[PDB]
């Protein structure tokens, strides 16, 4: 899996060098600065997901060009990723991405960004061109990539809405609309989406079978980032700063389903300023309503929840698709 | 014309319908508002000319289905434009467009417009699959709407090494780069595109046949742009900023060719201030060196040109596809 990784991240080299081949040239070395500096330096989990459930899904139709296909369709993922994360962070105004300066935080980019990002989602299907234009599943794939982008910008509107960074308002906070933001806007494209992509590439394209592996990923996606938000708060540290950004975070959802009209009110005067008094006495409030503990028990009844899920909606793919990443998940 | 134009946005609204059909309610709406501020209020030439383009190439082949496609593609090309303008305008910081605050300049807006800009270019192909997935052209469409989309940003990438707001610099300006600008940030997607798609519904498509187009279409939209950066400053007004903005302006271009050293320097200190005196000088100093002179011969041999262009490489298509559209241009 760490040998995985690194043959994944050593192919980005020709992906780099496929992508940026007369007067245009300044504009084709801009777009490799754009590839070097946002493509890489995260973990490559979502790529990697294609490369890995790809070989789990297919032995005797992998010759070395169905692998450089699989590669590449994992490296789509991962500008995707690039392209919403440059978008997120000039939105957010973020100063750090990935050990980093954010790319529109270095000298001379700036708001450029913005059509960098969008060169980084153009990327995603020229690649796609080059690789796989003669395969079945061509636009199955162009297909999935577009839903996905627009799954991802939906829910990110939807997160823009309930959560204007600096200005308190928790009676936006409910389950359902925390639930809603997460599908859209980060399960559908981290956990579905490479799934998927391996399955069409195998040429498992049915309806149903999509169906089916999505319900199972949808669900890790759910866990996956109320996990991420627990550990914001409560992990072992990269300190977060959920809590001074007024993010809709399972946290404070449990809060307020939790809280005395009191507490409501602690969490008006605290949740979104920058103060670490101020900051420090949600969390003391989150202690107090024994949030650690819910989430230890919403952690046990989601594990369960998606063997489940995996028992009767994995079959006919190999369990181990779903298992490996239960697995990642779940440590 | 004048009347298609008033078809053509007619239609619009059920665009909209099918576009905003439980907890992204919300997303939905403000999708809404997005397509509302942004798809409207331009002159609808390009998405118009899908329309017409279509009419001419095709007339026992005209269901009412077949015209829904058409003005739905036509709406595809406005949407595409629609996400360029929105993003354009905060890179440039743009105040107004279309007779009304830039959408990003709407108090709560500012950078959100940059998912709303994403926005705007996935429900192209949410369109396209509503209205073309059974269609034999379908690819073809999402491939020319992406490889638009690429052409474009590429070219913007280009302008904006080459003309950065704020910091002059005339080595940039080259004739070479600027025809390279335009190709890639304008003529592809506001003349090659919209015949290009009208094209395919037609059932031609052939890659011969569309690079015969694409000769004559591209060499319209240099002119078009050539004839926007003369009319830009000489026009008679929605007086122009360009020399205001250090743009890599066609009049700045053949300046810098037809200078001596020391007009090289009366360009160097007032291409770029905001000082209408400042703004005065270059434009004194173009008027010096006639370029609105140049202009007109400039625009006479463009014509012949494109006739010539016109005459070779418009079989086996009706000339008048391409004539409609000069004569729109060389008015
Ligand atoms: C498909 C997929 C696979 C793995 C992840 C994980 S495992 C993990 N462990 C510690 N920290 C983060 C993660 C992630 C999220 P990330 O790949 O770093 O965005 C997320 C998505
Ligand atoms: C392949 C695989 C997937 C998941 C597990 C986990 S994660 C977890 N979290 C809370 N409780 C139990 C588990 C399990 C089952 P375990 O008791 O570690 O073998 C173990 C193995
Ligand atoms: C395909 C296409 C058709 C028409 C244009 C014209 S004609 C005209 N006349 C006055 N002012 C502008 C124009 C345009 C450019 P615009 O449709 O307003 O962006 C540009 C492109
Ligand atoms: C269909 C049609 C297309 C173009 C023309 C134009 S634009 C122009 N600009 C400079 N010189 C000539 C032309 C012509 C030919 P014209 O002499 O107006 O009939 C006239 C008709
Ligand atoms: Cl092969
Ligand atoms: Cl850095
Ligand atoms: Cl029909
Ligand atoms: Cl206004």
């Amino acid at each position: 899996y760490a040998q995985e990784k690194q043959d994944f991240v050593q192919h980005f080299s020709q992906i780099v060098r496929v992508l940026t081949e007369p007067e245009i040239g300044d504009a084709i070395a801009r777009l490799k600065e754009v590839l070097e500096y946002n493509a890489i330096g995260g973990k490559y989990n979502r790529g990697l997901t294609v490369v890995v459930a790809f070989r789990e899904l297919v032995p005797r139709k992998q010759d070395a060009d169905s692998l450089q296909r699989a590669w590449t369709v994992g490296w789509c993922v991962e500008l995707l990723q690039a392209f919403f994360l440059v978008a997120d962070d000039i939105m957010d105004s973020s100063l750090t991405r990935r050990g980093q300066i954010c790319w529109y935080q270095k000298p001379g980019v700036g708001l450029d960004a913005i059509n960098d990002a969008n060169l980084l989602e153009a990327c995603i299907y020229r690649l796609l061109k080059l690789y796989c234009r003669e395969q079945p599943y061509y636009l199955n794939l162009i297909e999935l990539f577009l839903q996905s982008s627009y799954q991802t910008e939906i829910g990110q509107t939807l997160d823009l809405l309930t959560a204007p960074q600096g200005n308190v308002d928790l009676v936006r906070f409910t389950e359902k609309r925390y639930k809603s933001i997460v599908k859209y806007k980060t399960a559908f494209y981290s956990f579905y989406l490479p799934i998927a992509a391996a399955m069409y590439m195998a040429g498992i394209d049915g309806e149903k079978e999509h169906a089916n592996a999505k319900k199972i990923l949808l669900e890790m996606g759910e866990f996956f980032q109320i996990q991420d938000d627990y550990l914001d708060l409560f992990g072992d540290p990269k300190i977060g700063t959920d809590i001074q950004d007024n993010k809709c975070s399972w946290l404070v959802v449990q809060c307020l389903q939790r809280a005395t009209p009191e507490q409501y009110q602690i969490l008006k005067e605290n949740y979104g300023q920058k103060e670490a008094e101020k900051v420090a006495r949600v969390k003391a409030l989150y202690e107090e309503l024994d949030l650690p503990a819910v989430f230890l028990q919403y952690e046990e009844d989601s594990y369960s929840h998606i063997m489940a899920l995996i028992e009767q909606y994995a079959a006919p793919l190999p369990p181990a698709v779903f298992l490996g990443l239960a697995r990642k998940i779940y440590k």
